[PDB]
């Protein structure tokens, strides 16, 4: 139907796209870059990650496909000497629909804004000592001290996430991981000390304990946040679509990335 | 209705078993060891992962209850004080059951044995070298070479699973948790180096490399096998029961264990 | 002979200076806090890191101690209650000196800064991605990619280093030792994922791989430095010293601020 | 001079010692396993530590020398395909020995047992839990709760000891190295949580309990010792002597076993 095709901007990936865009000509597909129902992203993870971005308020209408020009990106399904197999098996349709968890995030002030993360949302200090109250569903559960905290999708567990000693979670699992970032423990400071696996509908709030400025990232996004009263996190309601064409199960996927390929 | 009560065996727990026998022999309540519809274990975390396993056939009608005579005791609800008021909200009833995640472990040979885990299952060798395949889903992950690795159900990730360094995991989460060893990382051997956690229905099958004699543990209890074709993990189908008289949550539960109580 | 002392600021300190300087007006003590032979801190670690870098040019002719205002700070010898038996302790003399290693750090540029630590220099990106190639007594060891790197002395291995996942080392070694910040490894960047201990005379070069702006950090001293060519690290020939009154081991001081006091 | 060679024992190592056998006729160099000054060892560094036990007690009059026969073991210096000129530079003499520090263990009981260790020695439970405590120096540092226990030498950093965490630390530096595995923390237990490097002539010493029956493993050795008093570890005052014909850095060692090669 509509689609549309990012591109990462070097040379290589300029040239797939258009190519691609020739041979969907072919089709009954119109490009649409406003409405479109499938999105195609030409490069890295980081692409991928501006491409769900570009498209968060459309995702229950969106399927996302990623060609990978240069290392196996995680979220990528095809390398582009497949791309003419793509335009053809795209073209026909009636491919399958899997989706993942996403993350919100809800930054209260003294006013309200929102955030939807396919990796992850980290949380450090404007400048001075990052120190937080931790609570979750109500529960007062530890005073954070350290250099900040990552809250991770399923599918954000094997980046930032895997770096600060998170598992990797399979992405059927409607969760959310908390991970500490060089916490400060000694007979005065404690922390759990171990990532934090979540369920949907729970919630943990980030209360500030002296300074309210900190730096929240949201996937590549990183914003200065001033007089904030809480940083809420919870599973979101929204997930995004991929389109699969074939079976690239999560722990291949984990395996080709990391073990050998 | 039937209950049983079992106790770690020291002074104070056995009087305290006594003492409770005595208050429940004031209501509609029989002592029944065989056919129990209530467990009351008296003790630590090892009176009532002994409990269980006593039960470990008929957890479709049992409810479990802790009280801890020692510390706080992970899975105990009770403090020793409090055994009279519960005889009384047990006498009555219409407490609320809440069910925890089980892990199952198959040892299939050249025959097959299978076992319950509420805690974990682990695998070491049995003297020389581990050395492992971690098949998922039929899908040929890694060569695991190290220590050993252990397998957690969501109430076992604070226990030895979170020595190794794996994530706490919210019981109503349907899943299992692997954790390493002391694996091995250079040039020639690698291991993903990340607890993997691992939704209902997936199978993690650890097959022999060269050495097929392991030492495999489930919870407290260590056997040797030997001759041993391969080992399957999997979240098992069958659930632990808790009887629940007032609010405890899991969260709260880790604060009081590891934060400060 | 020469002493000065500086206070942490709240009442607390700033009265026990002045009670402190009281007391040393009854012995032949002259207050100079421009070529001071003593170096009183009382406050916390800060207070006792400031004090040091106020005499980093005249190390060679000081002595210091702290005394802690607040919880057991690690650099203090001394509780607040026993400032009088210091006076008299300190006044009479013959006391023991002990040193302690100390790291230099140098950034050149396209013109060169040096800085000297107690506990450590770390170095992160200005904003983008962190990358820097490891260089080892002029060997390529490693490019590292990641959220930056701390380098410690033996005194700070109790400090960053220790919550950076760093070994702790007996100050008598004169040594420094390099751990990751959230290091990434997959299957195109690798890094060493163990700190690192140096010997005296080993030279570590951090050296830019695209961005060459660095936000540097010494002790509570954090710089943005632009146009960064080179950032090396090496075991000073300068030693802190301290004045010691009674045995009090470092083992048990880690004891004391870790274990229980 | 005199020397002798150990094989693995494969046909490749075999073939290999008889080839430099024949090479070592054609000089002045008389075989001699009953007193030799070289040692060369043919394999990988299981056959290297071999060859450091058969001659522990003449350590100071031997200098060894590895060739690696399989991967790039670490104490190898040589591949095979240079065994022929290092026959030459063996035969004429004239090069440089590099000392490595070395780990005296002591059990005591209830009679006395000294090790020592190129590697490392390892302390574990003979089945049951193990509770140690961990006396440095005399001074009472930590109830040790967990698996066991690692005392590294520094060039065994890069061995067990990396995979439990600890720092890799250059060999010129006279310590040892203790790591922790899989510590029990919650509110009644604690432990360090970080490896701790000690200088030459700090002695740390284990003490029972509980159970006094402890699994101790000296480099590949592995014995059960029952009624022990006390585990003893400090830096012998022993070296380890290697011949080198060629600077190989052991941080570019370091590189090739673990970063590409
Ligand atoms: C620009 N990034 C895009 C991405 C991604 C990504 N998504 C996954 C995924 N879901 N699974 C597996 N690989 C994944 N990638 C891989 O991550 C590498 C990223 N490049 S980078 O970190 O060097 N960089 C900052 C340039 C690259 O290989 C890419 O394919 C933002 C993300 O970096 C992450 N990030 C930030 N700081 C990090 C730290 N210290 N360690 C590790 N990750 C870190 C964070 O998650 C953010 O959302
Ligand atoms: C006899 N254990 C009973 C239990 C338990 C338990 N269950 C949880 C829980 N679900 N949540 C939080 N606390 C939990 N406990 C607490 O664990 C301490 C156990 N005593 S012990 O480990 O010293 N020991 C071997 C005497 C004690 O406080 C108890 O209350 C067996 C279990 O030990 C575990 N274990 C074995 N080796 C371990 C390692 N190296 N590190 C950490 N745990 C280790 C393993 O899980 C096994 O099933
Ligand atoms: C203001 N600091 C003074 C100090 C110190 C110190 N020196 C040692 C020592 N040698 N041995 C043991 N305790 C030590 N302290 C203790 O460290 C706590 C510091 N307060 S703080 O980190 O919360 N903070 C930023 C307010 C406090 O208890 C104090 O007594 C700077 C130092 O913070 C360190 N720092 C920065 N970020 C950190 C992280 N994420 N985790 C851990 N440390 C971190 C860094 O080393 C810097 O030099
Ligand atoms: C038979 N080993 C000989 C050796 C060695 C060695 N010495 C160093 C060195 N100094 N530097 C770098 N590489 C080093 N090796 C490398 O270690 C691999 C050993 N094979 S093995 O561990 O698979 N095995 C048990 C068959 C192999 O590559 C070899 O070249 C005993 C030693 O294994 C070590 N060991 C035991 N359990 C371990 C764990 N869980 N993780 C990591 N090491 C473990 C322990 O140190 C013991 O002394």
């Amino acid at each position: 139907m509509k689609y549309m095709i990012t591109s990462k901007g070097d040379e290589k990936s300029d040239l797939l796209r258009l190519n691609m865009i020739a041979g969907f000509g072919e089709y009954d597909m119109e490009y649409d870059d406003v409405e479109p129902e499938i999105v195609i992203s030409i490069g890295g993870d980081g692409t991928f990650l501006s491409a769900f971005h570009q498209y968060e308020e459309r995702l229950d209408e969106i399927a996302f496909i990623g060609i990978h020009t240069g290392h196996l990106g995680f979220y990528a399904d095809w390398r582009p000497a497949e791309a003419d197999k793509l335009v053809k098996l795209l073209a026909k349709g009636e491919y399958q629909k899997v989706s993942y968890p996403l993350l919100k995030t809800t930054v209260k002030y003294g006013k309200e804004a929102t955030y939807l993360a396919l990796n992850e949302s980290t949380v450090k200090s404007s400048g001075g000592p990052f120190v937080v109250d931790v609570v979750i569903n109500d529960i007062h559960f530890e005073r954070f001290r350290g250099d900040g905290l990552c809250m991770s999708t399923p599918s954000g567990t094997t980046a930032y996430n895997k770096s600060l000693g998170g598992a990797l979670m399979h992405p059927s699992i409607e969760a959310m991981q908390l991970t500490e970032m060089a916490s400060i423990n000694n007979r005065v400071y404690r922390t759990i000390g171990s990532p934090l696996v979540f369920p949907k509908h729970h919630v943990v709030s980030l209360q500030p304990v002296n300074d309210k400025d900190f730096q929240i990232s949201v996937d590549h996004l990183s914003i200065l946040h001033r007089d904030v009263q809480e940083i809420r996190y919870e599973v979101s309601a929204k997930k995004i679509h991929f389109a699969r064409f074939r079976s690239f199960p999560f722990w291949r996927r984990v395996h080709d990335s990391f073990i050998e390929d």
